[PDB]
């Protein structure tokens, strides 16, 4: 359970993301798939970028960082009260995409990496915390989605 001081520097820090939420998305996609390139095999639609300025240059690529930060702002501005957003997620990437917990691990990691990078003044370590924290009540409710449908392994 977050605090409500918690709450508070995530989504301060969120609203700043929501200044270029485009160039977030990029950013975070593309240090998910240097630092992990498991992942990007993930994607049928991307996996021939084979460099980070092909993907770089990339306008779909660009395109699903939007739809991946928007879905994450609209859960994180419900502060721990969003089954009703999570479900579908879970479902889809659970069964349809077949993503693993631990890659959700591995985004979680470059979300910090980018939000330090570009918030330095409004990412220090207190709201690095909490949004650390936000990220794992994320991945902790999918997880239990997951193992409801047999795919938490
Ligand atoms: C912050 C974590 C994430 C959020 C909020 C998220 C959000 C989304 C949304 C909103 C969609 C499209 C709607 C849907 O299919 O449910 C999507 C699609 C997808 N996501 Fe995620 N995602 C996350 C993490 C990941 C990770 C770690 C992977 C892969 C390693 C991934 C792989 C996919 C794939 C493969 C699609 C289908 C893309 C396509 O071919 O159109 N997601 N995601």
């Amino acid at each position: 359970v977050l605090s409500e001081g918690e709450w508070q520097l995530v989504l301060h820090v969120w609203a700043k993301v929501e200044a270029d939420v485009a160039g977030h998305g990029q950013d975070i996609l593309i240090r998910l798939f240097k630092s992990h390139p498991e992942t990007l095999e993930k994607f049928d639609r991307f996996k021939h970028l084979k460099t980070e300025a092909e993907m770089k240059a990339s306008e779909d690529l660009k395109k699903h960082g939007v739809t991946v930060l928007t879905a994450l702002g609209a859960i994180l501005k419900k502060k721990g009260h969003h089954e009703a957003e999570l479900k579908p997620l879970a479902q889809s990437h659970a069964t349809k995409h077949k993503i693993p917990i631990k890659y959700l691990e591995f985004i979680s990691e470059a979300i910090i990496h980018v939000l330090h990078s570009r918030h330095p003044g409004d990412f220090g370590a207190d709201a690095q915390g909490a949004m650390n924290k936000a990220l794992e009540l994320f991945r902790k409710d999918i997880a239990a989605k997951y193992k409801e449908l047999g795919y938490q392994g």
